[PDB]
């Protein structure tokens, strides 16, 4: 049967739950912060789990349940691998580089001596990021200022600035298809040009079930960001899409 | 040729420079901490480098050059996958389990309650260490203590240890030397056996495997990714440096 592993219960994880019920999906919930993880025994909660849906709200919980489950040997819906390759924009953006993929010329440094330097070889106005879980540079003066105020000690995520003359895109990936999309609210009809990209932007990280933002610049299309864990309460009803069945069917699909 | 990369000079570093010098291999130094790394362009300090080796003294800043040089499409000695399944001790915990390893019995919490009931389910006294350091000897002392790193408590069964802790330096598939955490450890099959498993549990490279030698056997301990050895060269009285090198320069691409 299934587990779907949560620890905060938002719309969206309520959602999943009424529409495993309408499926006649076998599956149970799984409290995260009071299950014992000990290496070698498996819990009396995950007795009869076959397969498992990650959806916890805190990034680090999830991701430490997620690597005890590939220990039990069930497989689990967004691996280790999946998971950390999203919340790390450096890993992410280092995954779409070697899948030769578009997006935003980007850097890093790992001082703040070398982040000024980047800034100004880059050009202003600039763009800089948290590494992990946002303001754009207008000059010298105001880098230097940013500045000041684990594996990701003294990380600066530099970017250049887009000019957009589209909206940002939404889109919805389960698997090898992408499912709907939206203007960050109107309903984005999918084109082959956004569906295609999308799915090879999923798999450039390992495949599974993310959400990929795009940006519709002077350039063409460039993926943005690639989250693990997307939420949708709202996008339901704006796209008329059955999200939470099509993650479900997808897991479940996976059983083992 | 051969690239070392490196951010603080230490005796180790030290070493490397001279035994490459000595052996007759390419190389050239690149001081991380003035490097740019921007995605798509390959910069100058990097102009002939065909494969290259990591002993940055920071974690973090290891990790992201190692990711850098892979978009480049250089091979690095400790690929990102091989240094984080190192720096992580839960990740690295999980990797042996999944290889079917002996270790100390081990489990993980997300919150400080959880944490407790463990600690008293295992039995005092018990071991806490950072995920990325202190016996708790009582209820008492463990109430007092108590990134992708939030929140986490490993937790560690306390081991009774008949013999001296060993450390197994490992490069590929060989285990060139050990020690006794100091005497040499003459290596047995036993021990040089585990030692290259568990170095491939994680991903392979160049790693020091930190054994317990306990009253069930032998139990891998610790994983690390970038091996120190000043002392350790003298005390076995071998190579640890030149076969690194020549184990790196071998992947060149
Ligand atoms: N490099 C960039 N150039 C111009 N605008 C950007 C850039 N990066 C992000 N933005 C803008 O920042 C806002 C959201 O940024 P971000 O941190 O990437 O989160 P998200 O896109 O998931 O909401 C959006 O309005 C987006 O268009
Ligand atoms: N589970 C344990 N039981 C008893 N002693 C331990 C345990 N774990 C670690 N130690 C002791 O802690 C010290 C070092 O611990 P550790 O954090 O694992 O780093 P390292 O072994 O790489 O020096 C050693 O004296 C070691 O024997």
């Amino acid at each position: 049967m299934l587990a779907i592993l949560y620890d905060r219960i938002r719309p969206d994880e309520r959602m999943l739950f009424e529409r495993a019920e309408a499926l006649g999906l076998p599956y149970k919930k799984v409290y995260v912060p009071a299950l014992p993880m000990v290496l070698g025994e498996r819990p009396k909660e995950l007795e009869g789990v076959t397969v498992a849906l990650e959806r916890c709200v805190s990034q680090s919980r999830g991701l430490a349940a997620a690597r005890y489950l590939t220990a039990l040997g069930i497989p689990v819906v967004n691996r280790p691998e999946v998971i950390e390759a999203c919340g790390d924009k450096w890993a992410t953006s280092v995954a779409l580089a070697k899948a030769g993929l578009p997006q935003p010329k980007t850097a890093l440094a790992t001082d703040r001596e070398e982040a000024l330097r980047l800034m100004e070889a880059f050009g202003y106005p600039v763009v800089l990021k948290p590494v992990i879980g946002x303001x754009x540079x207008x000059x010298x003066x105001x880098x230097x200022x940013x500045x000041x105020x684990g594996f990701q000690h003294q990380l600066f995520y530099i970017q250049e600035y887009v000019e957009k003359p589209g909206r940002d895109i939404r889109v919805f990936v389960v698997g090898e298809r992408a499912i709907a999309a939206i203007y960050r609210a109107e309903n984005c009809p999918l084109t082959e040009e956004v569906a295609r990209l999308s799915v090879k932007a999923a798999e450039a990280v390992g495949g599974g079930v993310v959400a990929v933002d795009l940006f519709e610049s002077e350039r063409g299309l460039l993926v943005n960001e690639v989250n693990h864990t997307m939420e949708f309460k709202n996008s339901v009803h704006t796209t008329g899409v059955d999200i939470p069945g099509e993650i479900l069917k997808y897991a479940w699909s996976l059983a083992s």
